[PDB]
């Protein structure tokens, strides 16, 4: 439910809406069927994967996604909805996102995960 990262102080945390059915949580390079919606911090939409046709889907901690991911997702159970808060050292500070991200902006990720070692 809350911020921080429990290593470097700074990185991520996440807001619980609906826990989860199956109590298990993904191991580190495990494949997992999630889908995201997405903020910057003054409360703009820039990225939602629905839309494009289909759902999201990566493998836990392999350069694919962001760092932010690997460590709220690593902490996600089989079914659950929460909203993720993430801090720029573990997203896009030291990159910044291609159409419009700086190097230093807070980010926003709401996620549904459906199921991953299953």
């Amino acid at each position: 439910g809350v911020d921080i990262s429990p290593k470097q102080d700074e990185g991520v945390l996440k807001v619980i809406k609906r826990e989860g059915t199956g109590t298990e949580t993904p191991m580190i390079g495990d494949r997992v069927f999630v889908h995201y919606t997405g903020w910057l911090l003054d409360g703009t939409k820039f990225d939602s994967s629905l839309d494009r046709k289909d759902k999201f889907s990566f493998d836990l901690g392999k350069g694919e996604v962001i760092k932010a991911w690997d460590i709220a997702v690593a902490t996600m159970k089989v079914g659950e909805l929460c909203r993720i808060t993430c801090k720029p050292e573990y997203a896009y500070g030291s990159a910044g996102s291609p159409p419009k991200i700086p190097p230093n902006a807070t980010l926003v990720f709401e996620v549904e995960l459906f199921e991953f070692k299953g």
